[PDB]
């Protein structure tokens, strides 16, 4: 019964203390459901330039370390949201051509199937969820109730991650007062200081006092990169 | 059976070819539930300094004039995500404290109970479903049923619309060539023409160029707000 699963689950995730404990429970859904192993891959907003992914499997370390010196990450289409329908995706052929070296790399050393379920985190972190199996053997599991487990398990797991502050899914802090926040939205608007000034009711001094405030609080070198990183976060 | 329920809305949404028929669907949803009225609203996360606001409701037409009149959007705590759990929020008193105005129009125009679901975007506009009732009495619904089957109509109806290429939905058009999103995403690092000439061996004149065009195609005053609005509508 998909009702009471659901009803557990939010329980379980909501009583978590520890990143392990939600790691633990990972690992033992993917169990349930049979599969091997499981991997959770978070692709941060920021840098913008050279995105932050950061994750946690239960794959042999040979495994990883042999996907980061390959590079694997740059044609890794597991973790590209174009290719999910309803947020999932079942694992094919197709998925891999071209991705050929990792598939290849992948099947070399015993995995045969997967699955990957991803969500949009409220940080605009984009979070993966992958099963994957070594067996070829068809195992009978209703794509529905797949598909609505993985979506429970995705979204729960990585926001328990959220509220115990987390490493995997946390973006750079900006703790800003409400007159820093007002100040960075006409910034991300065009507003010129002077503009800023004027709307305001305040000098160009002052402004300029709490644009730098926000500066050396996450040590930005201009205005620019302090209200990009807000946009993209949804701090602004 | 919530398995068939859903499968048969997936396919409804998805064949979908105009907006009346979107909200037709959201209409009769909500009359199946044994609502009277429902109304979807749509938070645009640009411009950040008045965000748009987009609705579409079957509320009588003096009710809707009637709370634009009183600016009763700036209180409506029905759209504010801080106050769902797990993307619902059941109404109930202790909601509208500090939105008595609206509490006290809603009841004596005859309203008495109503839900929300939310979703924000993959373009980080947070979408909303409300279903409202003017009938005081004790429907039987599973809580878990109603959760999971308006998760589904916000997300399919929503993503309908985003399809359609309906004003409700869809952000401003930034249609951008590779190179000008590669020079934006160094602007949003804090880098500078200079070193953005240097990281990409051209010349100042070509990143300035690029950045002169991404202006004159969005109508913006500099890059600041070129930046902003790409890093904020996930363009970027
Ligand atoms: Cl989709
Ligand atoms: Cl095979
Ligand atoms: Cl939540
Ligand atoms: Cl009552």
């Amino acid at each position: 019964d998909f009702f009471s699963w659901r009803r557990t689950m939010l329980l379980r995730f909501q009583r978590m203390e520890t990143a392990e404990e939600v790691y633990h429970e990972i690992e033992l859904q993917a169990q349930q459901l049979e599969y091997d192993y499981y991997s959770l891959c978070v692709r941060h907003p920021v840098p913008f330039t050279r995105p932050k992914v950061a994750f946690y499997t239960n794959y042999p370390e040979a495994w990883v370390s042999y996907y980061q010196a390959k590079n694997f990450l740059a044609i890794d289409p597991v973790l590209n949201p174009e290719n999910f329908s309803q947020g999932h995706l079942m694992w094919n052929d197709d998925l891999f051509s071209e991705a050929q070296p990792l598939w290849e790399a992948a099947r070399a050393h015993g995995l045969r199937r997967g699955v990957t379920q991803y969500l949009m985190l409220p940080n605009r972190a984009l979070g993966f969820l992958s099963f994957s199996r070594c067996s070829a053997r068809e195992i009978p599991i209703l794509s529905d109730e797949l598909q609505l487990k993985m979506q429970l398990l995705v979204r729960e797991s990585l926001m328990a991650l959220m509220r115990l502050n987390d490493e995997i899914v946390m973006t750079p802090e900006m703790n800003f007062s409400k007159r820093e926040k007002e100040i960075l939205r006409w910034t991300a608007e065009g507003k010129t200081s002077a503009e800023i000034a004027m709307i305001l009711s305040i000098s160009e001094n002052t402004v300029n006092f709490h644009q730098k405030n926000m500066q050396k609080k996450i040590n930005a070198p201009n205005k620019t990169q302090v209200a990009c990183y807000a946009a993209a976060t949804g701090l602004i």
